[PDB]
């Protein structure tokens, strides 16, 4: 039984959908007050421009947020990757929804949301993209959480709004997908010192993952402005395979692919003829290791038209090591799993669960969600 989820507009676990539609009717009347926060806490919307506040937000999070499975790493999401991930085009200052304690104004609580025109089966909707829901370690087990949800939700639907897209590690009602995280060592003595990863030698651990020097593919480059209208191109028409997935406007192509040093990296192919054919790309995440940092790289969006996935993908990793990075990381969405064994990939633990709200839907397998999130 879910004491909050069953009061929200989402199907059960466990029922069968052959409908496609909303849940419930779009509300046109909103409850305009906050909702009300437990004694001692107050709502504080949260200007990241404002350099102070931006670093109070990192501190949460980099306190705070998502853990691994056997909770020895945590997330550390730098400031300038947060203004990334949070201020995208269209972004609205009342969805960087802060908790603060009313005394001292310690930040205790986040949610966010960022719009997003989203493509799921034969419709397309404008939704927004809930992420980076946290709350204070010492404020757990208390329901801030569902108060988070239901003021974003109230926020969202103020602007018109009436569906979102989130994913999460927990089953809650009800999963669209799922999905499975998969690593590639790139420096395997410090994974192992680190105790990411564990009758193999270390001589020959390093030998199984050694990488070329250089990357194979004719005409690898960085993504430059030029490169804007076709990489939005190559993605637009590569993502109608899926049946989950995002259309970006050309300058929400520049925001999530134009390359930032230490935050997203994107590289074009440039064949014979001067034109550009591929793209691949990934954003840079740390973990802190708890039980200083593990510098991992998370596989985005990676669009093929002439040269094989394969070696996009292997030049991906080369990339990724040239760069510093440990390890490389992605999931089994899209065309991953046509590559992920095959460049020695492993398989983590844990599932990502895809989800929409207020949208009932089919069921899909992860080749058929295209939609890669922070
Ligand atoms: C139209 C617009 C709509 C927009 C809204 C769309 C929905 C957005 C939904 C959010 C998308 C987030 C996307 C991301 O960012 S996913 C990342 C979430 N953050 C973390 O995992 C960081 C570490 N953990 C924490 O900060 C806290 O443990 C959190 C904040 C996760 C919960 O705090 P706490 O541990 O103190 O619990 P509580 O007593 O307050 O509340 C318990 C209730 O909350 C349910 N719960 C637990 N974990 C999650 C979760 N990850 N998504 C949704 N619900 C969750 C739980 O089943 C229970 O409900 P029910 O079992 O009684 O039903
Ligand atoms: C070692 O460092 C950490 C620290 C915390 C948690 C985890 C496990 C984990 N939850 N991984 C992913 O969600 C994940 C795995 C593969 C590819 C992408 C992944 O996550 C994306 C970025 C974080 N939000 C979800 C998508 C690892
Ligand atoms: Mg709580």
């Amino acid at each position: 039984s879910y004491q909050f989820w069953d009061t929200q507009p989402v199907p059960k676990l466990g029922e069968v959908v052959n409908t496609h539609g909303p849940v419930e009717p779009d509300k046109d009347n909103i409850r305009q007050e906050p909702y009300t926060l437990p004694q001692g806490f107050t709502w504080d919307a949260l200007d990241l421009g404002d350099r102070g506040v931006l670093k109070e937000l990192y501190t949460l999070l980099n306190e705070n947020y998502v853990e691994d499975d056997d909770n020895m790493f945590r997330f550390d999401y730098s400031p300038e990757f947060l203004l990334w991930a949070l201020r995208p085009p269209g972004w609205l200052p009342q969805w960087h929804c802060g908790v603060r304690v009313v005394s001292s104004r310690k930040l205790v609580g986040f949610i966010s949301a960022i719009p997003a025109n989203i493509h799921i089966y034969d419709t397309e909707k404008k939704m927004v993209e809930i992420n980076f829901l946290c709350v204070h370690k010492k404020l757990r087990s208390k329901r801030v959480a569902p108060v988070l949800i239901r003021e974003i939700t109230r926020r969202v639907h103020l602007e018109g709004i009436f569906q979102a897209v989130y994913t999460a590690g927990v089953v809650l009602p009800k999963p669209v997908g799922t999905c499975r995280y998969w690593h590639r060592s790139l420096n395997p003595r410090k994974l192992i010192e680190v105790k990411f990863s564990h009758n193999m030698t270390m001589q020959r651990t390093m030998k199984l993952y050694r990488l070329p020097e250089t990357p194979k593919t004719a005409g690898l480059r960085p993504m430059e402005t030029k490169d804007i209208p076709v990489v939005h191109q190559l993605l637009t028409r590569y993502l109608k395979q899926f049946h989950l997935t995002p259309v970006m406007s050309q300058e929400e192509v520049e925001h999530w692919f134009y390359p930032q040093e230490n935050i997203i990296d994107t590289f074009v192919v440039e064949n014979a003829n001067g034109e550009v054919t591929d793209f691949l790309s990934f954003y840079t995440l740390p973990s802190t290791i708890m039980n200083k940092s593990l510098k991992a790289a998370y596989s985005f969006y990676n669009v093929h038209t002439q040269t094989p996935l394969l070696d996009l993908m292997s030049d991906a990793l080369v990339l990724a090591k040239m760069k510093g990075f440990d390890v490389f990381n992605a999931l089994d969405l899209m065309e991953n799993k046509t590559f992920l064994e095959k460049l020695k990939f492993g398989i983590g633990d844990g599932n990502l669960q895809y989800y929409l709200y207020n949208w009932k839907c089919p069921s899909m397998g992860a080749e058929k969600v295209g939609l890669v999130l922070q």
